[PDB]
């Protein structure tokens, strides 16, 4: 859920990096 980084969920939707 941000301009950058991995899938929050799984498919590319959101892109948060996260722990």
């Amino acid at each position: 859920g941000a301009f950058v980084g991995q899938p929050e969920a799984v498919n590319p939707l959101g892109r948060e990096i996260q722990g």
